[PDB]
DNA sequence: TTTTTTTTTTTTT
């Protein structure tokens, strides 16, 4: 047989130390748990100790024995005699921390051994599973294994370091001669004033009713970001084919009414402008488009990381749109499915340190009011969409609802939420023919 | 014991097939390589086959045997009889793609199993490797597996590739001088100016209140499409029998009061007209009607596929109407059921590259308003009907609501949504007696 | 054999505190009496002290032993050795309030058990008593327990008290305000009156819709508490990084527009203020902040206990926020998951004797009503959140829902539950620019 | 034990023909379903045959053998 | 147990 590696000595030394000195119990708790012990009796003893400590009862040779007898585990663990021997074996809890780390290492080693065993079985007995299923399983297991190594060293501890880290960041920004913009440059001056660009590690959201221009606005931000920096920008078009996205972006950049592009009725001047656009796009070559439909959060993470690894980071990620992503595990409760997707995307932004722009739809309840301007509570199926987002922008075009409105060809970007900035409204011009939003150079109206 | 996966018979078939026809060499070569086989002699044969192909020698039994004999590997792989048996068990060369695909799958599984065994070997014996290194090896191996796939799943695509495809599409659209109608001809020139025909891969929707002409308009679109092209058009009439539909079509095409047709009080001229219509329809023979009730999305897709396969493709398919379809799995929640149906209809359009015209009903909230023209948010039970649709046309006849209206017999096609294109209104004369919508020759009223 | 509940340590601690300090004997006597103990000798001792107080003689070891010896009770209570031991058990006389309350609580439980035993006795042997007699006896006993509690907020005030309060407060008002506060300072004088500060062992709750100052308010409480005491405070920020939290604190304490801090567009004057703030914080060094994500009730307890032991207790604990904690065991029923989380926090709060502030979200039903002020039924997934909470505060800002409202920059704190004291509304000024709340110095509108 | 009415020979002919040709799959899909077959072995083969067909893959002994092997 | 989206009927301002 292949006996998994273990060191019962470390477990026994820890157990004796806990029974001798209960103060050092934190040292054991911060490195190992009840399930890290190779021998099951140790696991039962640790669990009983945790229950007694949580009740305020001291961890000694009498209280632990009494608790085990009451719960009936005193027979399985061996009895008071086994606890007495553990007390004798351990000299003192002076070096308990070292033993705890060893037990943690053994427990980790047991876990990765089990994962290897599970993977081998799956390959030997796929039971009809396709290659992708095992691949994602391997990725998830690796992520789970690395999870214990993510945040397991330190907790709250210092404040001095917090001030040192914080003051350092202010100094770096202060020295950098930037014009207020600190994130990605949106491309619209009025929007940069309020948002100061798309900040890294943020979950931005764009919402509006159908055919308001959620994709038209989002692709404009993508184009501006690509032209105003160097890092790659990644697009997930779960709804429209890559070809249709390109025709819109080809009409916007070159300013050629997309009706001709779609229909092919182009003159010589239009061919000249389209050629100019193609030259610029192919010179940079930092835009990636993925038009696969129905992607799970795991697949989004996998493809985003791969692009970052190859090209040394990402600058922006666009998703179109939230509700189209799938989580097969939570396929019964739609509300829980949407909550899981939102949490994952926020985590992805923090992990890669890159703004994530995800579009969203709106409820019909908006359409039963006299004032049809969206509010935070309109997001569709939005369990936690409002609670997790760092910035929420709504697109409202008045002319859609009132044919006599004076605001003809004007769109309002309503900032519905912002954790670290003011909220308000920004007015832009909408040129549908070119699939473009432009700065509203016209007369400015103060926002109440 | 555990036997690593492999398909000896498939390995035999792939080897056997290419000896007859070598044109499929690229198909086999790109999909699979000599490393994919599990049996060494087969690897030797393919290695010889690739060498002969690279040398310009035709792939055949005689050339293979000669090369093996010269290299001395003929004894290892067998001989004239062994190689003859290789081709004997091949079912068909045309299928070689599946055999090659099978071989790739077996090799992929073997590769995964080997990686799992390698991971287990590394995990069981650290060999001086720390826990972090073991994580790195697992990550590297997983990435290699995801790297060896060679796409096969449509990952993110660079922008250079997308531009090449899009510009090619525009250039070819330039050559064909259709002058406005890129898709199926609707038959109403005022409607083509906006929609530019019914584009393939679209989910068109026609909605209106009961007895507004919803099935009368859709049938007019179907009749015009059938007479203006050559591909079959399929009709799913879940609401009315096939006889009633045909009774209307005879009245429309032949322009005979449908009351006489339904009642039988026909004259000589009416018989002459109907005979003329019958001759035309039987000359083309490209209309199919399926009046089964309560079809599920699966049955709709299966039947459409069969018609496309048998007759070389479809030109248009019409559904009457959306809300009558059933999804037995999701019957507790009507909102989820309708969302599932809408998604399926959009997916079907993409698969067959055909426009799908699905009718829909409207809410009663329209009837509590002073203005009774429909809007997007009136579609009945419509969770995602407004979001998935690429074009929404509403039928509104003002004479129904205001008796003294000036628009007596003038229907309006209100385009409530169009993803790629403008929105507006089109006026058509409504001849209910003939069950027909005609072009409105009257003065053009500018749309606001 | 079921042992009636009691608290021996509380009895011993109360006796020792009374022996040490005599001015607080009245408070203990009012809260608890001799009969409120569980052991007869301790009841005898309490009678001895009450007799001494009636005579006015000082209460201490010498006097207590003298009285016991004269009455012959010295041997009954174990002699002078146990008298000294009673004080030896007591850490200090100031903490006698909590111990007396425990003694009263056990006394109430004992009385309830006795009444229940009497009820069973009568029912088992009617002796001829009619059901009415049994029911009347049970009803009278229940009223005795319910009414024999004193406390406050137990009914409508009569006339004599009202008249004296009316004249007394009229006379006091025209001379001086005479504010008492007398509580664990929250920094806002108007809030101390209605809460008497944050009482230890409670489980305070703060709730509001997204982007309502929920985290801004909690941080202000943490800052004010830190300056006005010496015990360490702890923060569990499960949503925002420690950097962002610290940035807000610097803006709030130094009264500097936080947009400049985020963008780094500071000047010499602002840098002077920030430098002053950093000096004060580092002078104290009693704030600990943990930004680990997805903690569990076990993890927070272990970390909180470790901090307390290292530095000798915690003055306050803040969590942001409740719904983000995770319990893998109960990872199927969210309602049970939240129930366990709330229970664990309450257990920790009383175990350490430290106030615990936990934030929470609200449903979307609030926004459906015409009156948008929160209510206790709006807590999200509130299986037991309302039950365990000892104090609930809601944050409301009418300016959010009404641009023309006259309450611009005014936030209302709505107390929806409280163990002692009334429930009402507290007004404050919300300076979002500095991420701060300020006392509503303006015209204090009478609350209706 | 009264013999339930069933015809193995017809089932064997149907399964074999479908192996020979793929263009008649529609002819049998409407007429029969997996539950129609009497013996469980035939039911398993038809289910695998349908799974391959709806996947748009050719029908043959090798493909069927592998597909059945995948599910055990 | 909780959160979400759709219908239809009543009562009030
Ligand atoms: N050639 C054109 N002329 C005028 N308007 C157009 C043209 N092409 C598209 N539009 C308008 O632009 C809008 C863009 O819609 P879209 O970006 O799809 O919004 P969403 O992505 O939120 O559904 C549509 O409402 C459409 O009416
Ligand atoms: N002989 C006729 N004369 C006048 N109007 C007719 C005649 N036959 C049918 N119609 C009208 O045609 C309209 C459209 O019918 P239909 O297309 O079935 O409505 P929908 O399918 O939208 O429910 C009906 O309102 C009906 O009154
Ligand atoms: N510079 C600023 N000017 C005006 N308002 C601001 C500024 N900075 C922050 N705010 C406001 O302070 C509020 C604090 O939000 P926050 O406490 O994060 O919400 P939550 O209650 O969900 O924690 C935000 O709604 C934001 O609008
Ligand atoms: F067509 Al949409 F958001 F309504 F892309
Ligand atoms: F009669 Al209908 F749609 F209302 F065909
Ligand atoms: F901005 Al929040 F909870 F909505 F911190
Ligand atoms: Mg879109
Ligand atoms: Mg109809
Ligand atoms: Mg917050």
């Amino acid at each position: 047989l292949k006996v998994p590696p273990h060191s019962i000595e470390a477990e026994q030394s820890v157990l004796g130390g806990l029974m001798l000195d209960n103060e050092r119990w934190d040292d054991v708790a911060e490195r190992v748990v009840a399930d890290d012990f190779y021998t099951r009796p140790h696991r039962h003893i640790f669990t009983e100790m945790a229950r007694l400590q949580e009740s305020g009862s001291p961890i000694d040779l009498i209280t632990l024995a009494e608790s085990l007898e009451r719960q009936g585990q005193l027979d399985s663990v061996g009895g008071c005699a086994y606890l007495a021997e553990l007390s004798k074996n351990t000299p003192s809890a002076a070096n308990i921390s070292a033993y705890a780390d060893i037990v943690r290492e053994r427990a980790v080693v047991r876990e990765m051994i089990s994962v290897a065993n599970e993977i081998a079985e799956a390959g030997f007995d796929p039971q009809g599973r396709t290659s992708e299923d095992l691949l994602d399983l391997a990725e998830s297991r690796v992520f789970k294994i690395a999870e214990s190594r993510a945040n397991k060293d330190e907790g709250p501890k210092n404040i001095a370091d917090v001030l040192d880290a914080t003051v350092a960041r202010i100094e770096q920004l202060f020295q950098q001669p930037h014009d207020g913009v600190t994130g990605v440059n949106t491309g619209y001056d009025d929007l940069n004033k309020k948002t100061a660009g798309l900040q890294p590690s943020d979950l931005i959201i764009v919402a509006a009713r159908p055919s308001m221009g959620k994709t038209t606005f989002a692709m404009n931000l993508v184009e501006n970001a690509a032209m105003l920096q160097d890092k790659p920008v990644l697009i997930f078009s779960l709804e429209m084919p890559s070809e249709q996205i390109m025709m819109r972006s080809l009409a916007s950049l070159s300013r050629v009414d997309q009706t001709k592009i779609r229909t092919g009725q182009l003159d010589d001047e239009d061919w000249a402008r389209i050629s100019g656009t193609m030259g610029i796009l192919l010179e940079k070559r930092n835009i990636y488009i993925d038009d696969s439909s129905g992607l799970t959060p795991t697949e989004v993470r996998s493809r985003a990381r791969r692009i970052a690894r190859e090209h040394g980071g990402i600058g922006l990620i666009m998703i179109d749109y939230l509700q189209l992503m799938r989580v097969p595990a939570l396929s019964d409760n739609r509300t829980l499915e949407i909550a899981e997707i939102s949490r994952s995307l926020k985590a992805l932004a923090k992990e890669l340190n890159v703004p994530v722009v995800a579009l969203s739809q709106l409820n019909r309840s908006l359409e039963q009011r006299a004032d049809k301007r969206p509010v935070n509570s309109d997001l569709r199926e939005s369990g936690s969409i409002e609670q997790d987002a760092d910035l929420i922008m709504f697109i409202y075009r008045d002319e859609v609802y009132h044919e006599n409105s004076d605001l003809k060809g004007i769109a309002e970007i309503i900032i519905g939420k912002q954790r670290n900035g003011p909220i308000g409204t920004v007015r832009l011009t909408f040129n549908g023919q070119w699939s473009r939003f432009d700065n509203y150079a016209g007369p400015q109206y103060d926002d109440e």
